[PDB]
């Protein structure tokens, strides 16, 4: 399109070497993810054109479509620190990032011992770093209260969605949030820099590193990241073991309660997290380690309720406003079913 030109100009003007002197009739762009927001494209030199210096042959273009300062600063910082794709270009419409040869993980891979251990280690790393953002943990209850406010105001026109929403509203979401509030306020959890969306779709498996045991993954997509309770980040990740967003028919996901990590799988994950986060931890006694882990299991199982609640509310608002083809109302109902299931399991 016209879009094609613009993208050519971005690459020509922002990228070094071969790119600088490149013609419009040599530009290779393809869609990776279309839509109206956060569109993703692959852009590349002709296979035929040689590279002057260090310039990449392929880049990823992200377009904002339809807090900008914050996300940009964070992405740049993560690039500088080698915990994210390099930033090659930034502009009002979007950015040019490094193209990492890789694929996203699938849902079932989250439970593989070595994958899970590395995710825990990466999360521990992310959690231990300093970022120029507000350190007060207002994000969790702030976001829930914001989405709850939207939810309570939403009017659907179509009858199907009116009834689905009516069933969700019948839980008494305001009162249930206060129930969650008293539970979580009685559960100490350290405030750390949280990814807040640590799912398979945000975890790259690096090409050529598949044989590495401990270093084959990169966490990406920090758009929800904030200082938050560590319980949320781990609990949210555990919840993600149940949800597979690759299903190709309506509602475009599958939920499987049975796939929530067992006590053993949770212990495996936190056994890998804790030494990467707490430098002393390795040197503690067996009983002290055991005490910490048992406490941490209670912590993250309770914060998993907020994952269900927050993303359930979020998903209701998305049904009203999103352009993505996804069964948002059914996903909201699946999160709320898991919320009540997890409360029954915990006895809270
Ligand atoms: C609707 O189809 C989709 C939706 C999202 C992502 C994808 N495809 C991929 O993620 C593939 C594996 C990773 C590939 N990749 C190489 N470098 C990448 C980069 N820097 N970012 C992302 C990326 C960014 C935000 N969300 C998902 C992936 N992806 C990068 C792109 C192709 C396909
Ligand atoms: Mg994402």
């Amino acid at each position: 399109p016209r879009t094609r030109r613009r993208a050519y100009l971005w690459c020509k003007e922002f990228l070094p070497g071969a790119w600088r002197g490149l013609r419009e009739d040599e530009f290779h762009i393809s869609v990776i993810r279309g839509g109206l927001s956060n569109m993703l494209f692959q852009c590349s030199l002709p296979d035929t054109t040689a590279t002057l210096g260090d310039e990449p042959r392929k880049v990823l273009l992200r377009l904002y479509g339809a807090a900008m300062v914050l996300e940009s600063v964070m992405f740049a910082i993560l690039a500088e620190r080698s915990l994210g794709p390099k930033l090659y270009g930034i502009f009002p419409q979007g950015r040019l990032e490094q193209f990492i040869p890789s694929r996203r993980l699938d849902t079932e891979e989250l439970s593989l011992p070595d994958i899970s251990a590395e995710i825990a280690e990466k999360m521990a790393t992310f959690h231990g770093m300093k970022m120029p953002f507000n350190k007060e943990p207002k994000w969790l209850f702030g976001t829930m209260e914001k989405y709850l406010k939207e939810v309570l105001r939403i009017k659907f026109t179509e009858e199907s969605r009116i009834k689905k929403l009516h069933k969700l509203l019948s839980y008494n979401l305001p009162l249930e949030l206060e129930n969650l509030r008293s539970l979580l306020e009685s559960t100490p959890s350290p405030v750390v820099f949280c990814h807040n969306d640590c799912q398979e779709g945000n975890i790259l498996l690096l090409e050529g590193r598949e044989n590495s045991e401990k270093q084959k993954l990169m966490l990406i997509d920090f758009e929800y990241s904030s200082y938050n309770y560590r319980g949320f980040d781990i609990g949210n990740h555990f919840c993600e073991w149940m949800y597979d967003y690759s299903y190709e028919k309506y509602p475009f996901f599958r939920a499987n309660i049975r796939k929530y990590p067992t006590k053993k799988q949770q212990l495996h994950f936190i056994s890998s997290y804790l030494p990467a986060f707490q430098n002393d931890f390795e040197n503690l006694s067996t009983e002290e380690k055991s005490i910490i882990k048992e406490e941490m299991l209670l912590e993250v199982n309770r914060f998993a309720l907020a994952s269900h609640f927050l993303w359930g509310l979020w998903s209701i608002v998305q049904a009203k406003i999103s352009s993505i083809e996804f069964g948002y109302m059914d996903y909201a109902q699946a999160r709320f079913d898991a919320y009540f299931h997890q409360k029954r399991k915990l006895g809270v």
